[PDB]
Formats: C-alpha cells, structure tokens, sequence
DNA sequence: TGTGGAT
DNA sequence: GGTTATCCACA
DNA sequence: GTAATAC
DNA sequence: AACCGTATTAC
C-alpha cells in the first residue's frame, strides 16, 4: 500500500533491462508513458526514500519502497546479494533537476553503496540527467526545439539565425511530455547518463557516513569546511554518451548542493526579517496582490495558486500550511495573516483545506512590508526569471524575536521563541542609544520569552544563558489553581499549557495515567473549553493528595515541558548560532539601511517634482517661444531636444514640459508653485539630514519603532519564575 | 474507514441533547470548534449522502455513513425502530446555503422518512440555516458586524449603521469562523431552525417517490411542470425561531433548486458554444489572464486558483479535471488547452496534480472567444458581484458538434459525439443559404460523427435517426489487421479503439478471455503501444481461426461497443433534445447576434474618431487663434465653453482639443487626417451595410467560417460504413 | 515523539 | 477530504 | 459498471 | 500523491 508500483519490462533480460527510479508518482507516469515497454521497467520513488545509514537494520528491513526494490533488482540484499540474479543491467535514478532531487539521488545511493555494493562496483548504478532549459518555437514543422543542460549549451543555442524564441527553465520532470523525457533522458541512443563508480573504498565509506550519519557535529563540520555560503557553484562541462564519477564525488557534490539550499533557502529564518522564504513569499504575493487588511478577503487556492506560480517553485500543500500557521494565534504571538473559515485549532484539528477559506495580510503585517515600494531593500530574480521578490523585507518591527522560528534543517536546526513586541522594541531602543549595551540591562527591558499559549517560565539564569549564547533550557509549566467541590473534592483546573503542546493529545495523556492508575487521586478528566476559553479540568477523588497528582502530571505529562532554546538565523547568507545581542544590533543594521534608502528614493522623488517645478515656472515667461518651438520640431523627441538647447531645460523638465495637456495653459499661477518649490525644499532638507547624519537616522529609527509599539503593544501572557 | 466520524456530546441526555448533521468534514471541524460540548455532538457527513429510495437494501445497510447514523441515534432503524431509544431530541441538518447543500437535505430527509418516520414524525428532524449574508463596518467602535438571510434583512442592513460598509456573501460554511457558526446557527438561542414535519403522510410519499426514485421519466416531468427555467425563485422570508414545513414542500423547494442549477449551470452544454460553465470559465479566465497560445505557459495551480477565486465557486479538483480533459486529444476532436506534463492517457492513469503541470489556451481556443471585448455577448456578475463574466462565447467555430458533450444531470443526460470541424462547417454554410434544409442534403456535408480515437462507425440510419430527433444507437468498432508470423502464425492487431474506451481495461478484458479459453485460439494479448501509437497484439495459436477469433472479442468485449445518441442542449434557458438542425440554425443565430452587435461596436467607435478628426483638421486651420483662446480661458471647462461658443466645436471635440499634449503640435498634417477621415468613412459604409442587411450579414459569416475552417480542418479519422 | 517546510 | 510515508536536528 | 462535474 | 465514497442518466 505505501510503496511505488512497479511497471514492468515487458520481458526478461538482465544483459538490457533497465529499472528507472523516478522521483514522485506523476513523474513515473509521464515515465511510463514514454520509456520502451520492452525493457525499460519504471519504480516511481513516493518522495524522500528512508536514510539507511540512519535508521535500524530491522526497520529499514519493515520498508515498503526499500522492499519493493530488492524484490525487483531479484538479487537479495548485501551479505545475500548474488549480481548474477539481478534482473537489470542498469538501475537508472532519474530525479528532478533541482535541490530535492539532489537529496534523493544521496538517499538512494547510500542504500545501494551500504546494501548492494557489487552492483555499485561493477558500474550498475547510474543517474539521469534531465535537461534544464528548451529553446526555441517556430511552429508545427518546428525547426525550434533543441535542449540544454549547461549555460555555455544555453550561450549556444541563444545563437540561431531567427530572433529571440522561447526559452523555458524546467522545475522539474512533471513539467515534461512523456515524448520529450524519451528523447532528453530515456533513450539510449541520445540520454546522457552518470555511472556511479568507487574510486575509493576508505574515501567513499567516510563521505557516505559524514554526510548520512546519526552523527550531526561531523556533517556540521563537513559543510562549515565545504559548503561555500557566500559563492555560486561553477558546475560541470556536461559530458555526452555516459561520463563515471566516484561515489565520493556525486554524494559530496549533491549533499552539498542540499545542505546550502536547505539551510540558506528553506528551514532557517532571516535574522533581519525573521522570515522562511516561504514566509517572505506569502507576505509578498499577497501584498503585490492587495490583499491587506482593509480589504476584502480572497480565497485561499488563489493566492496559493498565485505564489506558487510567480515565486515559490513547491508543493501547494507545504505553501498553504505556512499560510495557514501564520495564521494561528496559540501559534505566532502576532499573527501575520488573517484567515477565514476552519484554520485549526489548539486540538491540532486539521485545517480545511484551500479550496474552503479564505484570507489577507493582518494589519501588523503590513509593517513587515512598509516602505517596500521604496527601493528599501535588495531584490533579486524569481525562479523563471519573470519577476523580481524582496531578499528581506523592510521589517519595522523586529519580528524575528516577535514571532520567533521553529525549523530543522541540514547540520542545523533552530528554536526561536516569541516575545513580546512592547519588551522587544523597548531593547532594541536601548540599544541605539547604547550600542555596547550588555545582556545584564537588556534584560531589564526584555526578561524573557512571551509565548502565545501564556502559561508559566522558570529559569532566569537559562533565560540569560540563552540572551548570551542562543542556547538555555526552560521550563514552562501549565497554569493550575485549585477548585474545592462537593464532597470534600478538589479539582485541578488549567487554563494555559506549553507552547507547541496539542491539548486533546495532553487531555489524553493525562486520562490515560487515571485509567493506568499510576497516580492514585484522579477521578475523572474533562476537556472543558469552548470557543471562549482553554479549560482542563482533573477532578480529584475525596481525600486525594493534590500536590502529588499535580506533580506527577508536571513531570510524567507534558502539562510541563522543557522549552531548549537553539537561536540559529541566517546573517551574511550564513547560518549562525545568536544570542539576543547580535540579533538587536541586526536588527538595528537593518532598519538603518532601510531609512537611508527610503530616505534617498524620497530624496529623488522631491528633487525631480520641485526641477520640473522650477521648469514650469520658467516655462510662463516663454510661451510664445516654447509654443513655436514645439510646432516647428518634427516630433515629440525633436521638441524635448530644441527645449534642452535653445533654452537649458533639462531632460526632465523637457518631458514635462511637452507632455502637459493644452488646457494647462490656462494657468498662471506661479504662487500655489512657488509654495509647493518651498515645501519640496523643507522636505529635502529634513531628508538630506537624515542621510547626512548617523544620530538624526536614529532618532528617526527609535521615533518609528515608539509609534509601531503605541499602535501594537499588547499585555505579557506568559509569567517568569526564577527557578522549581 | 469511508464515514464520519462522531464527536460525541459530553453528557447523555434524550430530552436536551442535539446530533448536528454537517456537510463535510471542514465545516465538521468547525461545528466542533463551535458547539457547546455538553449537548451537540458533530457526525460530518462526507459530499453526497446515498440514495435510499433508489439503491438497493444490500446496499444501504452496506453504506458505512447511513450505519453510523443508525449507530449514533442509538434507535434501531425501520422495521425496530424506537423514538423513546433516541439518544437526541433533534437530529439538525446543517449545509451550506447552496444548491448542492439543498440536495444533501433532500437525500438525508429521503433516509429519515423511509427508515425513522416516527423521528419525521414527532417533529425530532431539523434544517439548520446558515446566513447568506454579513455585514460590516471596519476595525473601530466595535467591530460592528451583522447577519442576513434574504435580500430584505439586507436592504435593512444598509441603513442600520451601514454607509461604507462591507457586505460578505457567504458561499458556504467553510467561510465561517466557529464563533460565527455559533452565534448564526448553532446556538439555540440565537439560531433560526425549521421544524420539518409530515402534514399528510400520502402527498409526501408521492413527492419523495418521484423526485427520488429509480424512475426518470416522473421526475422529467414533474421538473417540467414545477421548474420555472426562465424565472427567478422567490426570497424565503426567513421567520424566528422555530418554522415548520411540511416535507412535501421542503422535498419540492429543495430538489427545484437542485435540479434547475445542475440542469442550467452544470453538467449540460449551451447550444450555441458547446460550453459548460466550469469550461466556460476556465477559457475566459486564463483568457483574461493572458495566458494564450502565443505566450508562456502558466502553472496549472495559479489559473485554476484565479477561476475558482474569480468565477467557479467549487473544488479544485473539478476546476482541473475539466481543465485536464480540455487538454486531452482523446477526448476532445480539437483540444481546447494545451498542457505540459503528466495530463494523463488513454490508460486512465492518474494526470499530475496541478503543482506539477502548466497550461494555456490553444489557438482554436482564441477563435472561441474573438470578439468577447467587442460587445458581442451577454455578460452577467459573478458569484460574489465583483466582476463580470460572459453567458456564453463568441463562439467563431461550432464547438458544441465538434468537440461534443457528455453529461449527467438530474432528468436529462446528454451524449453529443465530437464531429469534424471542416464538415461541421460545411453543413453550416449550406444552411446559411438554404435556411430550410434537410436532413439528407446536410448529410452530405456532415455525414457522421468524427472521433479523436478513430475507429469504425457502422449505422447510417441510426446516424440519420440521431441526427434528426437527437437519438440513435450506432457501431463504433476497433480498427483491426491480420499479420502473419513465422510458425505460419497470425496475429490481431488493433490500431484504434472506441471513443470513451481505456485501452489498458480493454487489453485486460481480452487477456481474460485468453485465460478462460472462452474462444479457442488466443495465444497471447501484448499491449505494443508508444509514445507514437497505439498497437495492441493479440497473437493467435497456429492454425487457429482468426475471423472466430475476431467475431467472439467484437461480441464480447469493448472492442466494439454502440454509441449512444442522446444530444440534449441548453436552450432560452431550458434543456432540449435537438437533431442536427436546432444545433445548426441555433449557431447561425448565435453569430448573427454576435457578428450584428460587433459590428455596431465598431461602427460606434469609428463615428467618435470620426468627428474627432473632423474637428483637428478645424484646429489645424485656426490653431493660432485656438491656443491663444485656451489660453484667455480660465480652466479647462471655461476653455471648452469657450471652444464651443466661439468655433462649434461639439462637446467631444473641445474634450479632445484640450487634452492634446503639447508635444502632439509637432504633427499637423492635414492630408494624413483627410486620409483616415476617408478610411474612417469606407469602414463606417461597410459596418452599416452589414447591420442594414441580412444577406450581406451571412455573407460575412460565410467568409469568417471559411478561414476557420481553412485554418483548422484536418482529415477525418473515423470511417463510416452504411451496414451494422 | 514531535516540532515544520519539503518530497 | 482523511489517511498514509519519508528527511532533517534536537530533546 | 462507466461516462463527467459535483460534494 | 494514491486511494477510497456518494448523486445524477443511460446503456
Ligand atoms: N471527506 C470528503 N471528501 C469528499 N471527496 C472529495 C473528492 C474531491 O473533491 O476530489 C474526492 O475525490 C473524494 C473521494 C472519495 F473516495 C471520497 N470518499 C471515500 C470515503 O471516505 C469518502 C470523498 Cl467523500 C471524496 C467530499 F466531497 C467531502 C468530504 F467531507
Ligand atoms: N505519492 C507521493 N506523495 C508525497 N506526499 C506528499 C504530501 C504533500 O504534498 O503534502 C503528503 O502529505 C504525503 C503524505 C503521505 F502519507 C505520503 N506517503 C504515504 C505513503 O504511501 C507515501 C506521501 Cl509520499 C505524501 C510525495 F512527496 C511524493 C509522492 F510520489
Ligand atoms: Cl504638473
Ligand atoms: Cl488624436
Ligand atoms: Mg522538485
Ligand atoms: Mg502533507
Ligand atoms: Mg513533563
Ligand atoms: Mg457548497
Ligand atoms: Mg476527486
Ligand atoms: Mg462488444
């Protein structure tokens, strides 16, 4: 049931047959659709295959996709495994072109090279190579389709005597015709193949378990020595017919390319912003769109649909369950969009799906995005090269603290909290006044996390541990009281639990000690919430011990939990492990950026209104002249060119000059002008000022970050304890 | 496994207690969210509920939703059943305020009445009625939000404290919040409920019978006689409280609305485009969208997110299927979108999701909508009154006959197979000059259909029968060839299949006939199919007879198969069985209307340019006296009075003169100008005569179906023989 | 075991 | 529309 | 026992 | 991403 199905060849014959291991179900179609049913057999790969350097021999033995293949490849399993029984010549990998792709072909090949070594060894073991790009359209007798892999292949074939054609960039294989994956990649006569050699076996065997080991510090270290975070690759001259690489080679150069994707582009937030791409992505479409706050709700699949075909180049269903979470208040502590309909619940309910809600951008968001249109901020390509997405975000409120990030990524993981926006602005604005600020009086102003779900945090020595060095364990503890009843009874009644804790999985968990009886005392326990209000209510028998049933549910349930602090953010396209120092100086960095660019896009925006201004009243005292020139000139820009030199207008004042409508002649109001040249000079002043002055910048950084904490301040939910 | 599931209430309790009977599992989720725990238990019901008057009985009691109906009202059924067992005083019915929500109530009311009548009865069974309509007024005072049901409550609403308010129209539950749901519709002190009871045990069961049973040709009728296609349905009036209604008129009201709606704007195709709605707004959207023939594809997920967004308020999934078949070569004589990736075969396999695929209009898909911005067809608003869209197409090829339609509504079906365009043209054409022609003498331009898969159609009678009254019953039959073999040995081979046939269903059902030896002969069944053809062997034993061979799998499997006839089309709004000259003439009067309401859009636009260029050519000759009047002049008005007074100049001439550009003097060739006047005043001649004149009219439609068709006709794939 | 973006 | 897998780091 | 738009 | 239900008409 949970496996790919096999599509086999039509007949036997280990000298030819070839197994295809394709990534994804709907690429094994269009696989299927087009192979040769002869000898090519097709095993669709149900998305990532199980780590068999990481997971139990018994177990990865209990593995659908890893049986269906030994049953296949008919040879037994390494120990067991005779070559001569093997039902193919070739097990051919074919993967998307893309990060994920890369991963899979490293998954795969790790089982081969630690359960099946002869095959690799013998040269059996080989990979893909889809196309990158197709060029060119002239029609049905075509004279227009030729296929790249390469940039230096992509030159070539920008070179054809016709014009500009169409260049697509694949994504991936479900964007190819069953025809086109025939005669690109399937065929022998014209695939381009990788056959999977070892060079090596000691240098092999130590790559493999670096990279796809349970040990995390080694593959840490291997991508800290390898991966260059701040450099392209330069990628290989594409070989034809077959080209062998070592298997030291492919899994270094796939896992390398995963790893940096991974933890630069996916599972770690921005320090700036506090942002995922997905995230950024999402607040960005949605905002290109119009759908703010103050407007009208827009249905879910749309803007769903609308990122992933503009920005986000992956699954719908990942898009809209970060849409959704950052939606969900007991998630974000300022949630970021606002979503109609069924969006979860505290039950970890699922959401509806799509197709049902509907959705815009909080308020709060907006100033995530305010000042955008300035040219505040670096963009950069999007995936088809159509349209151009923010790296960052403006960002005037520092929501990488606010909203905090969980993430898992390659080498690294993350655990940001959220905090309070009031307690994070007040440090922030501290701290441009007091650059060398120390954690001691920074936490006066910002004591500790502010978790959504409220509830109770001990250990202010970890808190601080963790403001220093990113890392700090916490408790956090369910807020109780006591309730007397009939019968001499008490009740324990919780209102907030632990962030991240789903509360029908707590309720049952706490049932279950009452029915295993592994405390004595516990009578019966009720979920007891509704739309209003969290409510658990453990109702206790008559003479229970009270202290001991609430102790034993704070240490054997999660009605406590430790909360592990682990600050990781991208700084420098880097990952970096952050105490809350560098993460305010960040932030800090950033805004100055943005108001020094936001204040020279205004700057210039004044500077060409008031020279057209100035133009214009010149322009009265020349009319008769202006009129006679501009009828003599053989065209618009001819009339801009006799302006410029017979009377030194500029450019600008030219186009404006020449542009105006007729009827604008009927005003000779030069004083509404010359008062609006006088604001116009104000401005610039004002803004000139702030570019030409570091402290008169901060002022107005401290000013804008008092106004967003006036407007969005909201009272701490979660308590601070110092030690239990 | 396959039902939903219970979320029970907290306390038993037969007096108080209420089992809420949701649509879906996501507004399930939200009744869940909602509710009050103590008394109102969730059973989502998932889409449509089983039949109970038509299905069997070893199906019903099969039936894993109806089960635990049963199970949950703790009450027996039928035969055993006992109300004083019922473990809730009312079973409530909540859908959403929509017509596929209508008919979820008609099916479930069907089970309550036939199998728990003294539930009916006693007056124990509700309908839940969700608003229609929220109004609101934003952020502030407080947030200030009210509810409505009919227009009336609207138009109320307005006033209240609405004056730059925001009117939400809901279209289904999955847009509420749980506390919305709660407030509205399941508390009850708030909710509004109607009590369904039985005034009059005989009139329901005739109504319940003939809208539900097993019988068409009572529910044809009683549609006929009780669904008023050409008017609107009166507003429900909406009283407090509790309102009882008699199951007569609850099963009428509701099963009306049903089957107008799948009638009208579902499942049947317009007679003039060929068109079903979703069809109909999958090619205007990503018409709109510029997403043609000539320009990029476009990510499947993106177009479907912007109709459903935009036009077609139900599941992706529909949205796409409909899309992903308009692709398909197999299912469409002249393929409609044009899609890369996994869109499927003629295997059945599973297309992509639309993650993976991209799409775009085809060029003939263009010739559908020529024109649409022209003027040329009735548009009415969408489903929320944000934008408008078209009734019908332009429709510049008869689609309905060339790509066909099959569809299953309630009372009526339809089979229209796919015909050749260049023939169906033809026909088309010859009706335009002999408006009374016959049968016999169309048929010698349109002999028979043309299927996309080819084949043998057989039955030149039953195609005159079906041509003339809309139904006949034809041969479709496999193209077929001998090969020899070394052994001597032959073998079948079969090239095409029969429209609407899946050939990997097809190769299994005569590989069974092989395996049960019901003919003797059959060595082997091979599918040799490719991406380049279809081929099917069927390899004989030696000496075995092939015309035996041959005769038994026509017989007996789909080899060959009889089509169908059963053209039923939408009509003024009604749905109408039509021969080949309804279909015909009813085109012909469609680009009548369209060809007569372009022309006067042109015409229109012509007149304005026109006596636009009359009055520069004026201009040209005072243009001394016209500047310096402009600049006597005031402002704009008083410089446009002033062009009127003293030069008679019109109104639409003095707004253009003033909003000239100063740059536009540079060009006052009045000779150009006298020749676009002379232009202007041709196209106007020739734009009157067609409005003034019929047969230059069709004369115009001739020549424009004659490109079409020169452009677009391709051989006849299908051969037609006279005998079956 | 479960967190959250991915296949 | 629920259900069912995997990766990755870190308790 | 399957077709195609719907839940 | 496969897999699984139902309505509706008509063979
Ligand atoms: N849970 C619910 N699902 C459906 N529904 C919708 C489908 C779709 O939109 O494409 C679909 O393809 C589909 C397949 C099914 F097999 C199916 N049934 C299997 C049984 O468990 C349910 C159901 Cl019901 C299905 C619904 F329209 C509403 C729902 F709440
Ligand atoms: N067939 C394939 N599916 C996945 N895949 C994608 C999911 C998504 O996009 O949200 C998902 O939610 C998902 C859940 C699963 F339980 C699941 N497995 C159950 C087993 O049968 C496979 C898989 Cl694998 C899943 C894939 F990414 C690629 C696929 F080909
Ligand atoms: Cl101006
Ligand atoms: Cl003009
Ligand atoms: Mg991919
Ligand atoms: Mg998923
Ligand atoms: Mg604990
Ligand atoms: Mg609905
Ligand atoms: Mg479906
Ligand atoms: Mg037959």
């Amino acid at each position: 049931l949970l496996s790919g199905k096999l599509t086999p060849a039509q007949s036997k014959n280990p000298a030819k047959n070839e197994l295809y291991l394709v990534e994804g179900d709907s690429a094994g179609g269009s696989a299927k659709q087009g192979r040769d049913r002869k000898f090519q057999a097709i095993l669709p790969l149900r998305g990532k295959v199980i780590n068999t350097a990481k997971a139990k021999m018994a177990d990865i033995l209990k593995n659908e996709e890893i049986n269906t293949m030994i049953y296949t490849i008919g040879a037994g399993v390494g120990a067991d495994f005779s070559i001569e029984d093997a039902n193919y010549d070739k097990i051919i990998i074919m993967t998307d072109a893309d990060t994920d792709g890369a991963h899979i072909q490293t998954l795969l090949l790790t089982f081969f090279y630690r359960y099946m070594r002869p095959l690799v060894e013998a040269g059996h073991v080989y990979i893909a190579l889809p196309p990158l790009y197709k060029m060119s359209k002239g029609k049905g007798k075509k004279e227009e389709v030729a296929y790249a892999w390469t940039d230096g292949e992509l030159e070539e074939l920008r070179k054809q005597f016709g014009k500009g054609a169409t260049l697509q960039r694949y994504k991936g294989l479900g964007e190819m015709n069953a025809d086109q994956l025939w005669e690109t990649t399937m065929n022998p006569e014209t695939r381009t193949l990788i056959r999977v050699t070892i060079e090596d076996l000691a240098r092999a065997e130590r790559r493999v378990n670096v990279l796809m080991g349970d040990k995390v510090e080694p593959r840490r270290k291997w991508i800290e020595d390898n991966v260059k975070f701040t450099l392209e690759e330069a990628t290989v001259f594409h070989m034809s017919n077959i080209q062998n690489m070592s298997l030291e080679d492919i899994m270094g150069e796939r896992f390398g390319r995963y790893s940096k994707y991974i933890i630069q582009d996916r599972a770690l937030p921005d320090i700036r912003d506090g942002l995922k791409p997905v995230q950024r992505r999402i607040l960005y479409s949605m905002n290109k769109d119009s759908n703010t706050f103050d407007k009208s709700y827009r249905k879910s699949a749309k803007s769903v649909g609308n990122i992933m075909g503009n920005f986000h180049p992956h699954g719908d269903s990942s898009i809209y369950d970060a849409m959704v979470r950052m939606s969900q208040n007991w998630k974000n502590r300022e949630i970021l969009v606002e979503m109609h309909g069924n969006n979860g619940s505290m039950d970890g309910d699922p959401p509806a799906a799509m197709r049902y809600t509907e959705a815009r951008l909080s308020e709060i968001a907006g100033y995530l995005l305010q000042d955008i249109e300035k040219k505040t901020v670096p963009f950069a390509w999007n995936f088809d090269d159509t349209e151009k997405e923010p790296t960052v975000l403006p960002a005037a409120f520092p929501n990488l603290l606010v909203n905090g990030s969980t993430g898992i990524s390659a080498g690294y993981a993350t655990d940001i909290p959220p905090h309070n926006l009031a307690e994070v602005i007040d440090a922030a604005v501290y701290m441009i006044d007091h650059p060398t600020a120390k954690i001691d009086k920074l936490m006066e102003f910002l004591p500790g996390p502010d978790f959504p779900t409220g509830a109770i945090i001990q250990g202010r020595d970890e808190i601080k541990k963790a403001y220093e060095t990113g890392k700090g364990r916490v408790v956090v503890r369910s807020k109780t009281e006591i309730e007397k009843l009939k019968g001499g009874k008490e009740q324990i009644v919780i209102t907030e639990i632990p962030y991240e804790i789903n509360k029908a999985n707590l309720v049952k968990k706490i049932d279950d000690v009452r029915v295993n009886n592994k405390v004595a005392g516990i009578a019966e326990v009720r979920d007891e919430s509704d739309r209003d209000g969290l409510r658990i209510a453990i109702e206790l028998k008559k003479d229970a011990n009270t202290e001991l049933v609430l102790n034993y549910l704070f240490k054997y349930t999660d009605l406590q939990i430790n909360y592990n602090f682990n600050m990781v953010a991208i700084d420098n396209f880097t990952p970096r492990q952050v105490g809350i120092v560098p993460i305010l100086s960040s932030y800090i960095a950033h805004r100055r950026e943005v108001i020094l660019a936001r204040s020279r896009f205004d700057k210039e925006k004044a500077e060409k209104r008031l020279h057209i201004v100035e133009g214009l009243i010149r322009v009265i005292s020349i009319l008769d002249e202006v009129i006679a020139l501009i009828r003599a000139s053989e065209n618009k820009a001819d009339a801009k060119e006799n302006l410029k030199v017979s009377y030194d207008f500029t450019e600008e004042q030219a186009e404006a000059i020449v542009t105006l409508q007729l009827y604008r002649l009927t005003n000779t109001d030069v004083v509404v002008l010359q008062e609006e040249e006088a604001e116009l000079r104000e401005k610039i002043a004002m803004l000139a000022a702030i570019i030409g002055d570091e402290r008169t910048m901060y002022n107005l950084m401290k000013k804008e970050l008092r106004e967003v904490k006036k407007k969005f301040a909201t009272p701490r939910l979660s308590s601070l304890e110092d030690t239990a």
